[PDB]
């Protein structure tokens, strides 16, 4: 037997083993800014050797803790927030002092306004653009009076600059509406219009101190509620007079767009004067991507028909969640995009303004991951293609000139322990930092594009591996099992010493989302090392029908019928598991968030028998209560005349009887901006109306993520005592 | 044993046999929870109205049957088929005092604890045809018939409108009604779960010409906000707002007011005297504790100002000429109370005299125990008519010659209750009327008197099966038996339903007694786990001699778990300085008494000391709560259905009673000294299960959420269990089965029982 120490809970819950990270900020073609010892040190990327940029002393004295830093282009400036207030997923509120770094002085003067929404430096330059009170401001110069851009900015009715609910967790995935123009001297904004959007009214219990619950209430469109009104308005800051209003020019939106509800799901600077607008229509299936140009006449920016580029699915979706982001060239009249292709295999395409015609410069059974940089000589990408291995990321580049010539840059450089290769290049793509994340420790190396060279290692996390040579970390399989001939793929953190000849317990860790994959070569210490390394137990997890960065075809396999392909794929998955021979067919468990809590009420609620004791948390029970964005994407219009059936039928109070054959643990934050209370309130009523004796735990004052240090360890600790409990582990 | 016995071996086999019989034969059936959820075994009841002083109404079959109480016979008011064309299920039926008219209610809805809505149609007896005509509006929200005659007034969007005829036009009082803002004829969330007790503040004068309406405002009074869930079929969830004033919140105004119901008119509006509250009341805020009209001319409001420490009593008479009622500063009777509160719960309602010159009502006497005191209109002397270590329950008839009241002063126990009539000529000539009826069944009677008392039904709760009698006050003769339970009685000779023993402890040279729900076959050798069911509420009794068919009934029969309560310091019906001892410190000797009591019953010989637990309901859950955070260690887990926390979430008019004032110069360190979550880091010893219904509107859902929030901090594993949709009950038919399976699972867990 071995006597290393197991990944113990207490290890999880209060971090032990960490994984080290090197995170730089490219300032240029040649230096990037690495904080360390609460100093931001400028390394020269080539030779590395380090200068200090700022010492903390210089803002020990500061008076406040700098939550970030921000630097200027120019350098002549930083930007710091201090009096961080957190509000949902990337929505925040923050006070900013400008620290002049040139004559190492705070700027005293037209500061920063406190509680700022969103502050953001020029492309390059030294100027400011900070939204407050829903409203746009432009700083022409840190120590010069702001410029008010915005006047019509109202809380939860206009949003100017900033998205709203919707948009900032689904749309724009951001809190930031500003785009400023390549030089800075375009800024273009969005303006939300809520009027009409519901609002979802939850009660916060603030602390102990409060007498009455505030109830808070947040523009929030349910599937089928009217969706919040974007326009796009373009203002000049380099005209920008302190006598005069500035005048913004609202871009129209395509027609299409027009005789419908419209999403601007994308804002591309193509050139100083050519900005790309990508929009989508309600139903999720239609999208025209405009290429407006600045006209210097009328001042005026027009969209060209020609040129708009329309993008239909009739197999599903348009976009995984919403059309990339288009890599236009310097000179701005071709673009690079990833496209999927007939086949359906998402791929990069070569455009130009002028022409109408896809040129695929990609092709094959693997998918264009992302685009990482485009330099004239080649064009560089992440793809799942090495190994044919769909949880795989390596970089490649494809010389533009000769598309023939793809190289792969990171396929050959460990393939034992770096397999999801990822990597953030430089100002001018001279040199980029390739990380990989799995499947061994994290390793953080810098290069050189110019000869393809491996400049030094940032980090190795060579601290952890040592430690983890004490600890019998358990070992993770990544495999497929072949379905009606389609690869599934499946990976299992089999338990330290593992033996197929003995038999283990197994928690179908599942999510089953929309595109999602849930069998990465990713590298993770999380509550399942604990439950293999000292519970024993192989927690697994399956990518069926629904699976992303696999294909169009079984992405949108699920398409108008959600909670139903995937659901079925899961306990198929845990059949193929059990007949594998070392799980054990009596005790097998399945616990999911979110979308894979709704997988995991409905797989509990399916009667299949497979499955003996199930953990939801925040799960989603009817997708009308869902927002519309979402639902819509996958699901369709909740009206009779479209797929209302649907909707109707996947609902978790639909199985509530079924539950009565397993053990349901429901565990909800009462504060849950995302999947609202409601969902878990249905599901309880449902299970106490027909009598199923079920579990439940709600944590007050909690987030979609209930990550507050307390909750966390709460939640896990008790997730800990029902799966042993269930498993029959001591 | 295996010797050369061979036959005589299966003989001494057949004697084993036999003494194992001897000592264990039962084959008789438990009361399952199955029993309790689905009411297998239910407890019959015969409540009659006494419509007359020698006839009451009594639903048989369906059907409203008149019974003469004397003759014994019985006729059909009103045939099951006479409505079977209503077209809705009658809810309930109001009789007019003359008799040729009935209210039919269908559409109920409910609201709180009393407050309700319901569609009302009214129904001609004598041309057996219903009223089609001015028909009561929908949703009206509270109606009453006059005292005598057949006038109508009720209360609909928050105004009082009065029909002097049921087939005339219903003549307007007020119009100042608003929803959470005026209340008039209705009352609030506060003064209804709490003052009044009702949701009715509407008085009408003993022959009906005038009618005392109350104008409740709420302007200023914060809402609580909770979220309701509704039905699947709502996509966005409802946010509640009900007007709470919690405990330092600015509280409602209340002003009273009477209407002369003979001159009403369809020509103008009605006016309508207002009785303003004496000077002492109007200084600071002031509750009108109730309203109880003397004579035609002559009404009684009590006031208490909102340190419920003062009250004062003002007999205003009409005066003719001036058209407007005056009080006489002198008539005014004020109750102040140094110990603790005035009133057990509110200043008692008097019983005025017919001639209106004189009236009995209950004070409590210097010794510090209520008794009935006779009080003179024109004098300020109390004159105190009964006295003894015992108390005056209440009076229930006070007829020319006797007053009946019910006490606990038979055999000297706090829970026995008896009825007692007195000479009103002679004090010194008291009778008891139940005393020595059936004491072996029945120790707790309650009572009905008729119209002029001539016939009264004496109610039974136990300790044996409720029995219902009918008796004649002419010379105390029992009628006959109405309801005796003896199909139940034999249903239950069936299962080895558990026994009761009510006992009492000594505790520093004093009195406290105690109830053990004792499982079947009990030996007392043999040690049981003892779940301690505990309220401990200011002025609460928990002991009883009452017989209950409930959750603790399966417990003690199936599981075999003693249930226990105990009346410590605090408790009720004991005297004052009992009562009165927590005064300004809730949440401490209360406590610590419970958590002594079950040291004593452990240390009894038949408790398991490992397995002992506790479990309460509102103030019952705070305490469990509190005595699972006091670190005592004697209970091994708990349970806490809705309880309450900081006391400063509770509303004003209960906290303030008792606490005091959340302020700095009042009570405010024990506010911030009484809260559970103080008492967080404790509850890691011991087991808890927190369950709390979302829309409860008495102890709201923030008190239970701090608690669990206090809990997740300090790092407390405790399982939990919300209830959407459900109130302070939590008494849907699914809730209600629901929370007893689970927490009968927590409770056999915790008890490692098989
Ligand atoms: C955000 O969207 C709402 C809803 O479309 C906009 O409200 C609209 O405001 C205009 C202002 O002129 C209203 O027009 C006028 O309304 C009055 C009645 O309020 C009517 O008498 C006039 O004939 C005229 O229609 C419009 O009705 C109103 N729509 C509503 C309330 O549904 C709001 O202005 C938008 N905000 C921005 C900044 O775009
Ligand atoms: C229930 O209580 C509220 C709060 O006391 C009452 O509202 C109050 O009504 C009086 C009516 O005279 C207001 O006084 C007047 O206010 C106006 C300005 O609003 C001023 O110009 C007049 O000179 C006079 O002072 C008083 O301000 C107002 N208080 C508020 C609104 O908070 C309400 O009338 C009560 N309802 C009943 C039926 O008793
Ligand atoms: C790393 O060392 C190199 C020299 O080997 C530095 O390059 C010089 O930096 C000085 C800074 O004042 C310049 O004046 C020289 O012109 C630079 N020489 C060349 C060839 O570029 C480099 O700056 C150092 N990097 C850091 C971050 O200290
Ligand atoms: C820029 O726009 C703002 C907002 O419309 C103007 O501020 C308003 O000015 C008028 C002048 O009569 C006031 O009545 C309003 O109350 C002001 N505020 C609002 C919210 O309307 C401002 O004057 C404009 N500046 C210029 C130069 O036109
Ligand atoms: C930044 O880019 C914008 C957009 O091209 C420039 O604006 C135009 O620049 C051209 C060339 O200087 C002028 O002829 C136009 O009159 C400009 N238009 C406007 C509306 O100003 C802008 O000059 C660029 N800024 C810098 C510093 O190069
Ligand atoms: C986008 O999706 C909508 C909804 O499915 C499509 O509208 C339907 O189209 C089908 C034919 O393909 C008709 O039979 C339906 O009656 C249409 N409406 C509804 C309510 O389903 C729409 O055609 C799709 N657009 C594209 C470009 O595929
Ligand atoms: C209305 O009252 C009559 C009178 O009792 C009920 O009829 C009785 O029904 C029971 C049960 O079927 C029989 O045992 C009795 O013999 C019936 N009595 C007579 C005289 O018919 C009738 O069921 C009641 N109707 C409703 C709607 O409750
Ligand atoms: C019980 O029986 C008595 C008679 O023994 C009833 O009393 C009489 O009832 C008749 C009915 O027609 C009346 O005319 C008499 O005036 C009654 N006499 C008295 C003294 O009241 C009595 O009504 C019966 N009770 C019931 C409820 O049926
Ligand atoms: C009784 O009082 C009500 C309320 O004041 C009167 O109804 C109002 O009459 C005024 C007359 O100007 C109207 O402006 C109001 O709209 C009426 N309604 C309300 C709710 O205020 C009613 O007329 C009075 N009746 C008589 C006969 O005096
Ligand atoms: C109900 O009681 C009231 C109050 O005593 C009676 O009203 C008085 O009746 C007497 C005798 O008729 C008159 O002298 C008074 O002037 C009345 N007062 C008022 C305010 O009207 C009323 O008559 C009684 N009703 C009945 C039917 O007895
Ligand atoms: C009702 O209770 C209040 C609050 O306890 C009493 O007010 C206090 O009176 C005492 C003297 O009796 C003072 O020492 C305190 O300072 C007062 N205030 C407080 C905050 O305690 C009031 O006297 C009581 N009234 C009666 C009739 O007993
Ligand atoms: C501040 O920076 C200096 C740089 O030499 C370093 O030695 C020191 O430890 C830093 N202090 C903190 C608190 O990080
Ligand atoms: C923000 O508020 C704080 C507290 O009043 C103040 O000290 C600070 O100077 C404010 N900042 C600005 C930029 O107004
Ligand atoms: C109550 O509602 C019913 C159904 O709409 C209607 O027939 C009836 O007349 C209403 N009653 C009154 C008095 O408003």
């Amino acid at each position: 037997a071995d006597s290393r120490k197991t990944y113990t809970l207490t290890d999880y819950l209060k971090n032990t083993y960490r994984l080290k990270l090197y995170s730089l900020r490219w300032i240029s073609d040649h230096e990037y800014l690495y904080k360390q010892e609460n100093n931001i040190l400028v390394f020269n990327a080539e030779y590395g050797n380090s200068s200090v940029f700022l010492e903390n002393s210089t803002f020990d004295e500061f008076g406040h803790s700098i939550n970030d830093y921000s630097i200027s282009p120019d350098g002549q400036f930083i930007l710091l927030e201090y009096n961080y207030v957190k509000q949902w997923r990337h929505s925040y509120t923050a006070s900013y002092d400008i620290y002049d770094l040139n004559k190492r002085q705070l700027i005293t003067e037209e500061r920063i306004p406190n509680n700022t929404q969103w502050v953001t430096w020029s492309p390059v330059g030294h100027k400011l653009a900070y939204v407050w009170n829903n409203d746009i401001y432009v700083k022409i110069e840190p120590n010069l009076p702001s410029y008010r851009i915005t006047w019509t900015g109202k809380e939860d009715i206009i949003y100017n600059g900033i998205t709203d609910w919707v948009y900032e967790e689904e749309v724009f995935s951001a809190y930031s509406a500003l785009w400023w123009s390549p030089n800075g001297t375009f800024l273009a904004y969005a303006q939300f219009n809520d009027t009409e959007v519901p609002l979802i009214e939850y009660s916060f219990y603030s602390d102990e101190s409060l007498q009455y619950p505030k109830t808070v209430r947040v523009p929030y469109p349910k599937a089928g509620a009217v969706n919040p009104t974007v326009k796009f308005f373009v203002v000049n800051t380099d005209s920008l007079s302190s006598v005069t209003n500035a005048t913004s020019i609202q871009i129209t939106a395509p027609a299409s767009m027009l005789i419908g509800d419209h999403y601007l799901c994308d804002v591309t600077w193509a050139t100083q004067e050519r900005i790309s607008l990508q929009w989508l229509r309600r139903i999720q299936n239609y999208s025209v991507m405009d290429i407006c140009d600045y006209d210097e006449s009328s001042g005026r920016w027009n969209c060209l028909v020609a040129r708009q580029h329309i993008e239909m699915s009739t197999t599903g979706w348009v976009g995984r969640f919403r059309p990339s982001e288009p890599h236009f060239t310097l000179d701005g009249n071709s673009f690079y995009k990833i496209i999927s292709n007939e086949e359906g295999y998402r791929h990069i395409c070569y455009f130009q303004i002028d022409k109408k015609d896809c040129t695929f410069i990609t092709k094959g059974t693997w998918e264009v991951i992302g685009i990482e940089a485009l330099t004239s000589d080649y064009l560089y990408y992440i793809s799942n293609e090495y190994k044919g291995m769909p949880g795989g990321r390596n970089l490649y580049k494809i010389q533009l000139s000769d598309y023939t010539k793809v190289t792969c840059l990171s396929c050959e450089l460990n393939p034992e322990r770096c397999q999801y290769y990822s990597v953030s290049f430089s100002k001018e793509a001279k040199y980029y930092q390739l990380r990989c994340s799995g499947p061994g420790l994290p390793l953080y190396t810098l290069h050189s594009s110019v000869n393809d060279k491996g400049l030094r290692v940032l980090e190795d996390n060579s601290a952890l591996d040592k430690m983890l040579q004490n600890v019998q970390m358990p070992s993770k399989k990544l495999d497929f099992i072949i379905l009606n001939e389609t690869k599934f793929w499946y990976q299992m953190i089999l338990p330290p010493h593992f033996d197929k000849s003995k038999k283990y317990p197994l928690l179908l860790d599942v999510y089953a989302g929309p595109c999602s994959q849930k069998a990465d070569t990713v590298f993770r210490l999380n509550w399942a090392t604990y439950l293999a390394s000292t519970e024993n137990i192989i927690v697994a997890s399956f990518d069926g029908r629904g699976s992303g960065y696999q294909g169009d075809k079984i992405m949108h396999a699920i398409n108008r019928r959600l909670g139903t392909f995937e659901v079925e794929d899961q306990i198929e998955a845990a059949r193929q598991f059990s007949k594998m021979g070392f799980v054990d067919n009596k005790r097998i468990a399945i616990w999911g968030w979110s979308y894979g809590g709704y997988v995991t009420s409905m797989v509990l609620g399916s009667g299949s028998g497979v499955f003996k004791c199930g953990i939801a948390v925040a799960p989603v029970s009817r997708w009308e209560y869902y927002d519309s964005v979402y639902t819509e994407r996958y699901m369709g219009l909740p009206t009779p005349e479209d797929n209302l059936d649907h909707y109707r039928n996947s609902t978790v109070m639909s199985r509530a009887e079924n539950f009565k054959q397993v053990e349901y643990l429901l565990i909800h934050g009462t504060a849950d901006d995302n999947v609202h209370f409601q969902q878990s309130a249905q599901i309880s009523k449902a299970l106490v109306d027909v009598g199923v004796d079920f579990q439940a735990m709600w944590y007050t004052d909690e987030d979609h993520g209930i990550a507050s240090s307390t909750a966390h360890q709460h939640i896990y600790t008790h997730m800990s005592h029902f799966i042993k409990q269930c498993f029959s582990l001591p």
